[PDB]
């Protein structure tokens, strides 16, 4: 057995033990998959979380920013996974919003320019990702994204669930290439869960009155999920994008998957 | 009667007698409203254009990118529609996308400062006119914006399509703040319409095959349509919009409204 047997799944996002992108690639690791690694700013901080994985597993820098990086993506990849070899898998699971365009602040009152960078990394970046990397898949691979239901206009979460809006109207598109190519690009939308940084927001973080509409809204959730919601734990999420990452989910590419307790699926 | 009777509407958009907001400013003034409109680029254009119109109209400068015509618009609009009075409209006719995040280019070809452009003139202008001109609104006033369905991906309009997606996205949160002042917020998603710069794509404008696959779902629309669909007619838009400037949709906001034959609602 395991799911992900012998597969290559490139993993985005791990910041710390609490970040979704770590839970996924430790079910992944379990699973039999063989992952590389992708770090952002504080490198030497991830590379010491991502030592607690189940396995090693190569860390390269990308800044989702930075051309260069992208430029050399897949280079690095094979260089690491080692020539003759490409990847099954890649797993966005990164955004970022500016603190205006989050929190308090009100809506109308988040510059364009931090309006922007939020889209820049949260939405276009899974474009950029996928240009870079899909010249190395095997068919029948699988590209996911993160995602958060924007579908309803939501509090506090403001521009972050305009970003995501966009996301999914990306993803569309991603799905129309990757299709030349045999691969497949989704999105699984979670529900809210206890990542360090949400953690921050709930307590005092982006400010009072959006801390107490985000805790409001977490609590919606489990009552309205059929089967509930447990915001600390994302196993759950986890062992979704794990279904999606393997080959038992292959006719679904332009997708949304709904990991969340059903919540999504009723109004009260 | 007059739908709109002693009504005060501002008019974005209008570039040629082809342009859509060209058509709602008409109908609307037969409908007895009185506009006030704002131009972009070439003023001098727009203002022997608008004299077509069966009614004179105080015409202004806003280009929906710079800061300081977007400060001053509100005192610009009192000034010339006369101080003790408001404005019961608004209307978004208006977007833009670079050559690259449209056209033949391919989707994962298109800068981030091209697709950023267009982001910043299609889907955030929406939010800066509102925070700006909802100041002066009578309540039950109302506000527009001309959409495009982007809910499934179609082929050629690329980041156009991702642009009006967060348009979408912008709008249930301007509806939420709209709220406050008593004052709606909307979209009218257009079928396929023979604007000019619609027309130059439609011939040899922005690729062969992107033209082509215009031309094509140009006609899966008045087919699709049960009622059909006429592509060179932006009276039926015209006349919806001037429905929502009314008073007769008065519980309806976050909203969008299908002008479009029904072409959304059927598969084949
Ligand atoms: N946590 C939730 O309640 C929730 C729910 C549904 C969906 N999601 C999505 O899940 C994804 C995973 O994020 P998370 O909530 O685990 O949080 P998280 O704070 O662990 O961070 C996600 C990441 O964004 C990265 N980042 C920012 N700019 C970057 C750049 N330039 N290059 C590379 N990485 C960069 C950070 O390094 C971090 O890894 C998020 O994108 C979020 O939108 C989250
Ligand atoms: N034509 C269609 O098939 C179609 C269909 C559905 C929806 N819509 C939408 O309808 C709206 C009306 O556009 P149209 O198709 O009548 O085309 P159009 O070419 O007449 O132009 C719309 C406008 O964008 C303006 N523009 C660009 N940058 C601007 C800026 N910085 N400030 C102010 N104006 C600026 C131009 O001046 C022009 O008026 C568009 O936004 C389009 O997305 C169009």
């Amino acid at each position: 057995a395991g799911l992900l047997d012998g597969k290559r799944i490139l993993v985005s996002g791990i910041i710390t033990d609490s970040s979704i992108a770590f839970h996924i690639a430790r079910v992944a690791q379990e699973q039999g998959a063989q992952l590389v690694l992708t770090g952002f700013d504080r490198l030497r901080l991830i590379q010491r979380i991502t030592d607690r994985l189940p396995a090693k597993a190569p860390l390269l820098e990308l800044d989702v920013q930075n051309e260069e990086h992208l430029a050399s993506l897949a280079g690095r990849v094979t260089e690491a996974i080692g020539a003759g070899n490409k990847l099954d898998g890649v797993v966005h699971a990164i955004g970022f919003m500016p603190q205006t365009g989050m929190g308090i602040n009100p809506f109308f009152d988040a510059p364009y320019a931090d309006v922007s960078k939020g889209i820049h990394i949260s939405a276009y970046s899974y474009a950029s990702m996928a240009k870079a990397l899909l010249p190395i898949m095997n068919p029948g691979g699988s590209i996911v994204g993160m995602d958060f239901d924007p579908s309803r206009a939501m509090p506090a979460y403001n521009w972050m669930t305009v970003a995501k809006s966009a996301l999914e109207s990306v993803n569309r598109f991603v799905a129309r290439e990757a299709g030349k190519y045999g691969v497949r690009s989704n999105l699984v939308a979670a529900g809210p869960i206890r990542t360090l940084a949400m953690s921050a927001i709930v307590g005092g973080a982006l400010g009072e009155e959006a801390g107490a509409q985000i805790q409001l809204l977490e609590e919606g959730w489990d009552q309205r999920a059929p089967i509930g919601w447990n915001m600390k734990d994302a196993t759950p999420v986890a062992k979704t994008v794990c279904a999606l990452l393997s080959d038992w989910l292959p006719a679904t590419t332009g997708d949304i998957i709904y990991a969340d307790g059903g919540a999504h699926t009723q109004l009260l």
